[PDB]
């Protein structure tokens, strides 16, 4: 379903049995995934997300994040609980009230309070360009059209331990899919096409942790966007797509009549497809409505490489063209020890007060702010550069920015950097050992913007620090409405 720009959003508890294992959830807009918030380019966004949470097991308090979303001037509705606000306490509402100009493309929304998206409050968000560059090359771009991959646990994330290796119990594409271990015989969801026609199929990774190599029986893919950035048409047969990333790819409905599996096989938890596992059925109008009996080729031919896409526009990359070419260039030491993740040495443990409301309250340098040497300052204006030499413990980690996208100057598994034309994007794969991934981007975005490793266990676990852009011109670029200022007076009042 979808709803918006102007909506309400309620978060709720219900128990769901995706996989056929009932068990405790926390639900923004009623369903599994949540209902498809959707809109055009450069309207205003206004989501009133009541809190009705009741069941402590998973917390009564809530925060949402809008995935991707720039939120320039409006940081203070960007989600991330004790970056830029405080919790919604239960019984309470409160009014994400934004716009996106510039930005057209492929989103979500999870919750951005501990490891709360996990037990289910998690959707997608998509922002429909009415001149879509891209718009010839499909006939079919719609509900219909967009595909969720999600990691599912029984046991609640609350209770995960932590960390830890932490595995999944099933792989559900659009909110359906069976148990890893003793697999019952419960629906898949059915994703269906017409012969001869061309369908924009909108993935989207919803996981808290794993990466799916996804692919289609007998079909090609032919990616147009990542991460919400139009990109030159790029044909695979298979995509790896890690935790929070989103890929447009165009399907050409032109294989006989009939069932086809769609795989998504994670990087942990169960192997395969016996029983159906890890599956959902792409099936043509005309087929016989039977599971599919195809095959994935032995070996796959053109999978995704990130360094075959390239921008549709001209983005470039700013700066200069060797590594440190930029005003502010960084290298993070990421480690991981004892159960916690630490970027410079510090992991990170949320601070009483949001870092916005220590900003607003007259903080001025990352020494002033809470917590110590987990707050780097930025300049505004400026080029940064980020080098996130991988090797932490478990890996491949998924590192995404808020309030920006960045050009992936170097990725996953190649150590040739590219100043010429690699695709932009929110989310990338830090790789392995050795590896060196390297993003750039201007600072025009006053605000503190959250940068984590999006397997959720490993953000609480402690993978992530604050880029504190522009301390200066933070309050006077985000007012903040009342019901924002009331946030933190009602949360730690409550607790
Ligand atoms: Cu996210
Ligand atoms: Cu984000
Ligand atoms: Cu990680
Ligand atoms: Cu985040």
């Amino acid at each position: 379903v979808q709803i918006g720009p102007v909506t309400d959003l309620h978060i709720v508890n219900a128990d769901i049995v995706p996989d056929g294992f009932v068990r405790p959830a926390v639900n923004a807009g009623g369903t599994f995934p949540g209902p498809v918030i959707a809109g055009n380019v450069g309207d205003n966004f206004q989501i009133v997300t009541f809190n009705q949470l009741i069941e402590c097991s998973m917390l009564v308090d809530t925060s949402i994040h809008w995935h991707g979303e720039f939120q320039k001037g409006t940081n203070w509705a960007d989600g991330p609980a004790f970056i830029t606000q405080c919790p919604i306490i239960v019984g309470n509402s409160f009014s994400y009230n934004f716009n996106v100009p510039g930005m057209a493309g492929t989103y979500w929304y999870h919750s951005h309070l501990t490891t709360q998206y996990c037990d289910g409050l998690r959707g997608p968000f998509v922002v429909y360009d009415p001149n879509d560059p891209d718009a010839n090359l499909y006939d079919v771009d719609d509900d219909t059209t967009i595909i969720t991959l999600a990691d599912w646990y029984h046991v609640l994330a609350k209770e995960m331990g932590a960390g830890g290796a932490i595995t999944a119990d099933s792989t559900l594409i659009d909110g359906l899919g069976r148990t890893h271990v003793n697999v019952a015989a419960v629906p898949l969801s059915v994703i269906t096409v017409e012969v001869g026609k061309r369908y924009r199929m909108r993935l989207v990774s919803i996981s808290c942790d794993p990466n799916y190599d996804f692919s289609i029986d007998g079909h090609d893919m032919t990616i147009i966007e990542t991460d919400g950035v139009d990109s030159q048409e790029l044909t695979v047969d298979e995509i790896q797509i890690f935790a929070a990333q989103r890929y447009s790819f165009v399907l050409n409905a032109n294989q006989p009549v009939g069932n086809y599996w769609i795989r998504a096989n994670p990087n942990s938890g169960g192997e395969g497809f016996d029983g159906g596992i890890n599956s959902a059925i792409l099936r043509y109008d005309g087929a016989t409505t039977a599971d599919p009996v195809t095959v994935a080729s032995t070996v796959h031919t053109k999978c995704l490489i990130e360094t075959d896409l390239h921008p549709l526009s001209r983005n470039g990359v700013p700066g200069n063209p060797h590594q440190g070419g930029a005003d502010c260039n960084l290298n993070l030491s990421l480690g991981f020890a004892c159960g916690n993740f630490v970027i410079n040495g510090v992991s990170f443990t949320p601070p009483t007060v949001p870092v916005l409301l220590q900003i607003c309250s007259g903080a001025n340098t990352a020494a002033d702010l809470l917590p110590s040497g987990s707050v780097i300052s930025l300049p505004s204006n400026s080029t940064i550069e980020i080098a996130l030499p991988a090797g932490a413990a478990g890996g491949p980690h998924p590192f995404h920015l808020h309030g920006h996208d960045f050009a992936v100057s170097e990725s996953a598994s190649n150590s040739t950097s590219n100043y010429d034309d690699p695709i932009w994007r929110d989310v990338v794969s830090i790789g392995g050992v050795g590896d060196n991934v390297t993003i750039r981007f201007c600072t025009d975005n006053p605000g503190p913007w959250f940068l984590h490793c999006h397997i959720d266990w490993h953000l609480d676990a402690g993978f992530a620090i604050v880029f504190a852009e522009d301390i200066p011109n933070t309050a006077s670029a985000n007012p903040v409405p009342e019901a924002w200022s009331n946030l933190c007076p009602s949360y730690d009042s409550a607790h």
